[PDB]
């Protein structure tokens, strides 16, 4: 059983475990409140029943703690007792882009622009700091109350001192999924999915904006050298031409926006 009050030897702060937020593979996340300052965080609780695996999460914490960007999930500290390891993170109350995708399917072009711009700006920060995420997907593009994108889950991330263009590939899949309403490669069979990826077998429909489809084709290019860098992503025609809202209402979680 996870304690009601989570305490740290280091900061010696008291975090009251509150509202359940969800399970992530092996971790169980809760909305935690600092009993002193009353600031709300997301407490990631991972049991010592798991954790070879203890070295993997230690690398995740090492990479995550150094990061500080408005488009990346804020790391506020980590601690442990004899039973559980606790990670204190920025609170994202509006789930992720995966829950939005399931409810919305294909989103409008201005929405994809908003979501992609914010995500790429986050990936740009990562790449400038020599961090490769390696597991970019709708599921770890979290949303706060203001509909701001926060990149999280650095459990497969690496830091350099394949390369950066695997993240660009993943962003091509995300952009495809947002505009088309379904993943470009993913199928019920995992073996078939891998074959499609290897053969670079996918099809962007003809009706999709030529400007958007052209960008997707470059991001998902078989030759990783011909893929655009994170820097030239922002300056693409897809972002600079059409309508690009600076804000999105929370209604976008369920319905298309009216822009009022």
């Amino acid at each position: 059983e996870i304690p009601d009050v989570l305490v740290d030897p280091r900061t010696m702060k008291r975090y009251m475990r509150g509202r359940f937020l969800g399970k992530g593979g092996f971790a169980k996340c809760y909305e935690i409140t600092d009993m002193d300052t009353k600031e709300v965080f997301a407490g990631k609780v991972v049991p010592k029943s798991m954790l070879h695996q203890k070295e993997k999460m230690s690398t995740e914490i090492a990479i995550h703690k150094s990061l500080d960007n408005p488009h990346v999930v804020g790391f506020h500290g980590f601690f442990e007792d004899d039973d559980f390891v606790y990670v204190v993170l920025e609170i994202c109350r509006r789930r992720s882009l995966l829950e939005l995708h399931k409810r919305r399917k294909a989103v409008t072009e201005p929405e994809a622009r908003y979501f992609m711009r914010q995500t790429i700006q986050g990936v740009q920060y990562l790449h400038n700091n020599r961090v490769i995420h390696r597991d970019l997907k709708l599921g770890n593009l979290f949303l706060n109350d203001d509909m701001d994108v926060k990149i999280g889950d650095f459990g497969l991330a690496t830091k350099i001192e394949h390369s950066f263009e695997v993240d660009i590939w993943s962003l091509g899949c995300i952009l495809y999924t947002l505009l088309v309403g379904k993943p470009p490669f993913e199928t019920s069979c995992l073996k078939e999915t891998y074959i499609r990826i290897k053969k670079n077998e996918y099809s962007v429909p003809r009706h999709i904006n030529p400007v958007a489809s052209a960008l997707i084709r470059r991001m998902l290019h078989a030759d990783p050298t011909l893929r655009p860098s994170v820097a030239e992503l922002l300056t693409d025609e897809f972002f600079t031409s059409g309508y690009a809202p600076m804000r999105l209402p929370t209604s976008c979680l369920t319905v298309p926006p009216r822009f009022s």
